[PDB]
């Protein structure tokens, strides 16, 4: 049914470089700040190292592109399309680790060494704690937005909410899993206090690698890299009513001080250990020679999708303003703010391709995607939020005038 | 006596892909919840990352399979059987570490730095503690269920129970070793308080690699991988009567505060350190080219057994329901639950094989297993618990339409 | 427009070694000590392992150099220039890690395990704490001073949070490298002078703008570079003072009683940089500049060179103690405590002599690239910056086998 | 000027093995013990894993050696000299880490997490602490004693500091000198007058670090025929010093406090190092080194019929605890026992030498004379005694039967003979 793109897409000797300039995002790493009384316009966006970066790269239409010589193909029976052969995801900020927390984190006791009896929380025993998240690096490249998975509230001896595994398109700004799982914390944790504030009212998504790899045409994952790591830093338990009590066959009942059983609703705090330059996935070129899927880097629709997660540059800068100048230090004389920045530099090398439009090939392309033939003269993604990267006026045939272009000339022997 | 399967099983050029869709398991990581009152129906199963996953894959009978052309073998003197040549164990959920504990853990004093004399009074000094288990990855593939070992109570100046090393069939759901050894904690630890609740009334089994490797025909281990790691996090001692006192020649008797000797029954807490993508054993293809045993991947009985242990995705999700909504936080207004999930996607590539049934080969096969000849027209495993994976209607000759199939075509050069 | 130097610069078989003597820097790792008078003359300089070392190496003019035989080129139509083909940055002193701190560090509570309610802050809750910084090794070699980036207070436009602007600047000798708190201007963005230790609290931390220096057309900044950074979070603290941006109400349920007053969610972590090893050392080993990724393949225009070095793996701070009053018993007031830091460098170079035929086309290319190249050849603005001047005009020798890096080059090239 | 020894030293096919027996050093790891007839005679020496081991290996004169056949060279116009081609530094005892401390360590507060105001008064707030030092492995081989560097008290100009002037000193590393421990290579006896800023085994000693740059840049290359090194350490804890802060923090770096924070605390921080972990995989010893081609001009030629092997190995620094019973009683009493600390070191040096001959032409005689006149004078054609070395006399340890020894068999397999 499905065939490789190498069987009906003819490669040419024409190569072009396309590089977006430096992309910056500066905001509050924990929450967005909206402008009153607008209650809809955001003045300071939420920019965190635990966010997905979904770049929608817009490519110019090669069939309407101003080539200096068009004698390499026949516009009467052939159409053109771009193919991605070189890619480098540039990262500018220094290596570092940021922290996230909650002023009312639902932590009762440290259950690691000493947690004797008796013990029973009051009505409000939340604490102001912080932690460092699981370290995650990943990059996905394709002509279709990636598909992610997360657990949500689904649809009786227990009052535990039913869990359902949901698939969704990963949009720019979505939170990645931090060590507490890939779930909808806003709907599955009603107290808003079990995880830090930057995810407590958000949904953490993990890329559904199995689904995106098992799709027939392979438009989602041309190529991908991933490096995750975490360990358990501390051991705590939850405050509140234990919904599922420990059955009687797992322990001998106590008495006296041990008469009232303590909450066995444990939860750990993660830590993505150390970050190193040696483990970096970025600032290095990737050559997309042969993809594992059937689509070998063909950018249908003249568009591209680059998904990036990089927690190795999650440093949160502390800013402090002086409200009142005095000869001695007073806490009420200063205001503290927290800001986070992200610096990207996407570099691409594209290969021009031609497709002879036979009746058989037109049938295959129509069954694959009718919009491909319609646009060739022979939209639903706007409801999602992406980082638009317009490279329509960024294409250049002079490869040796750019870093990735020179690297491509050395790699291919040109 | 025993000969390699390569000497009497003829390989063909026919290959088939078989793919197990997405498999999900959701439950309580510490204990199962049954129906009140039924004591036989289970509403919430026990699903933990420390459990064995024993998949019993059912293969279609090749002698009754609808092949498009059967001119490659002679059904009068030859029989068909499947051989496993390609395998990929798909893993979905993100990497993470979960914790387990006991609200009445038999911990007395922290014996790491400071434990002065005299010793804490009382009859019940158990504490509510938690820990992270030893990290264990392993996968076993074979046509016979795996054999595991565990220490249990045997029959016989100590009242210590006699220890006996037991072999048993590893069933789906059996607990793997967690750092406290592979033993029957339910029978050898009567107080139900020496290990956390998810193993305190269960049996931890470790694969008897030596027995399965030394078996004559080699039906258990076509291929296997393993990666274990742990270290000692904390040092504690047990409360209660020390059954075996330290002899007098190992210490000088004390006086005053040190008049009554403390319990020297020490025990450590493990810690499966850190998880990384670089150390993953799964989500990568295994090519069964030449097995170390005499069975070179022949799936006798048209069945298969895939055993998997993966604690690198043992994250326990915290769920929280709001029973009463109020303007201020109160602990009694919420219920806390703990859930764990597992996502698998088994992918197989099989090679069709033929066996010419000569008098010598029929005698050899009968001495190996009479049921092979009886079923060929020329049951006792139902008492055990396995995860049935029915692939009778999942075979396809179009390898390039699936991920593992494309990987297999690149590997073999076809 | 721009072409590689291999197309218009001809390589010769003449090689020269250049070796700097022993380079030492001794001072206070936290701050410089000036003279009671002028307040501008420095008695004790600031020498810290977290500082950039930007060596401006002066090379002798090859067009005015005394060669024993000048029959290899024609001065009427050709000019000479040096090309760097071998380099080894020698580093002295043992491996070690130093620490920096603040006697009035703005730390309130330890937010890692236990920070229960309620919280009653004061007016001055600063503490005397210390830490060890992020570990950073790097070396940049080029004929142009390096370009670094840092965040400073810009102008723009609401909330009273200061606007952030990304600034580029020339990395000068003595500038502070990022320590785990980011590359920012702490003097202007942290007014209380107490959020980071004293050695950076009134300074600017700069990070090399690798992207800008790599994307420049001629590639004069980065002939070659190495880098190794590492750090992890050691402790978790929170800030004292008014929280400028309060946590929105949709992220938590309000408390009551002891939990009525919310605690400060202005967290900040402490870096560490784990461990240093000899196996991870970037220095004391030769680098051979065979083919650069940029268009400039190691040509040292202007007869000068720039070597940028950061090495926190030798940041040990020596403790000195003087006895003011000698007594039979120990008294704290009888001694004075000092802190000193040292740095030992030994730069070694191997240069290859090159010739350039000055045709009308090549003269136009060089003029559009840099007119000062043609002007000096007979055919300054960097003085406002601070560099470590390394004068090698009288250090060139054609006898390569008489020096360590020269011998290593002779084995490498097969000469 | 300088030429390689391969250009004027002719190699022969004669090889000899020389192996020293088991070398042991047992003593107190923290300080030396004198005795009666004191301050001159030492009963218990200072033996610590943080010490340099500088072996001065004495070789027999090949020109006076009893060879079975002397027809391979002409004694009228040629002279003989040994060349080191094989070496194995054997190390005994198990791997382990020892600790050092000070009963009056100048520690004030733990400045890692909590150090609130105000600060404890006190005239003597020293504490009895210990630590594990930076891990260091190294071995240097040459025909000249090694040159080390250390910071000492210099000479100033008697402008507004009382800080002692620092001077970088070079010196010959003697057997028993202390290696750097993570506090730097300095003279703690002269630069730290209170004798309480570093543990007792270095507080009155000088820590030396090998001046690799000086020994590598020397013309003839007699110091470093070959060398290995592996150092590692990290910061375990954070403390600050007690006493008057000599250099106060300038006013532009902080806002002054008031009340509890009125008196500023000492910002004289110091960390404690910790040479992390030891492994067999990271061992430099118990393995053969083949000195085929040195980076210097001297290709392993043992001028003067002597050799220098410098070794530092902190991977076997375990300090054994000994306990004697002075009074036997039925119950434990602290005053009934005496506690001692001892440290041991076990070495086994193995060598494979190649016999060499040098034809003494007028040009070669001039080159050798300008290099070292004593070479020609001894050939018939002292100042190192003021230093302390571990003499390894191999004059009666040479054997021509290589296959009768471990390193000899390893050398025969390596060279294909």
């Amino acid at each position: 049914k499905v065939v490789s793109t190498d069987e009906y897409v003819s490669r040419t000797s024409i190569y072009y470089y396309a590089g977006s300039s430096r992309l910056l995002a500066v905001g509050n790493p924990y929450f967005s700040i909206k402008s009153p009384n607008n209650n809809k316009k955001v003045l300071v966006p939420k920019v965190s190292g635990l966010q997905y970066r979904v770049f929608r790269v817009r490519l110019p239409d090669p069939n309407k592109f101003g080539f200096p010589d068009t004698s390499f193909y026949n516009p009467d029976t052939q159409r053109l399309v771009w193919a991605c052969v070189g890619l480098e995801i540039g990262r500018g900020q220094p290596l570092g680790v940021g922290v996230s927390g909650h002023p009312y984190l639902n932590k009762f006791d440290d259950t690691e060494t000493s947690n004797r009896y008796p013990a029973q929380p009051g009505s409000d025993n939340r604490e102001c704690l912080s932690m460092d998240y699981k370290q995650t690096q990943l990059c996905l490249i394709g002509c279709k937005p990636p598909t992610g998975e997360h657990w949500g509230k689904g649809v009786a001896a227990t009052d535990c909410p039913p869990l359902e595994l949901f698939n969704s398109i990963i949009e720019d700004g979505d939170m990645v899993d931090t060590g507490f799982g890939c779930m909808d914390f806003g709907t599955l944790q009603a107290n808003k206090s079990d995880v830090p504030i930057d995810i407590c009212n958000s949904t953490c998504k993990y890329p559904d690698y199995l689904k995106m790899a098992s799709e027939p045409y392979g438009d989602s994952l041309f190529f991908f890299l991933r490096r995750e790591q975490m360990f358990v830093r501390h051991f705590f338990n939850r405050a509140g009513k234990l919904g599922e009590a420990v059955p009687d066959d797992l322990y001998i009942k106590g008495s006296g001080n041990t008469a009232v059983i303590q909450s066995s609703a444990f939860f750990p705090t993660p830590s993505g250990s150390i970050v190193t330059s040696e483990s970096q996935l970025f600032n290095k070129p990737y050559w997309l020679q042969r993809a594992q899927g059937h689509n070998n880097g063909i950018c249908w629709g003249n568009q591209l999708f680059v998904t990036v997660v990089d927690t190795t540059r999650s440093t949160n800068m502390t800013l402090c303003t002086e409200v009142t100048k005095e000869g001695t230090y007073k806490n009420d004389n200063f205001k503290e703010y927290v800001r986070h920045v992200e610096e990207y530099d996407l570099q691409f090398v594209f290969q021009l391709c031609k497709i002879t439009l036979t009746a058989e090939i037109m049938t295959y392309i129509h069954t694959m995607d009718s919009n491909i033939l319609e646009d060739w003269q022979f939209d639903p993604l706007n409801k999602y939020t992406f980082w638009e990267v317009n490279l329509k006026e960024k294409f250049s045939a002079d490869l040796d005038q750019f870093p990735l272009g020179r690297k491509f000339l050395l790699q291919s022997g040109l």
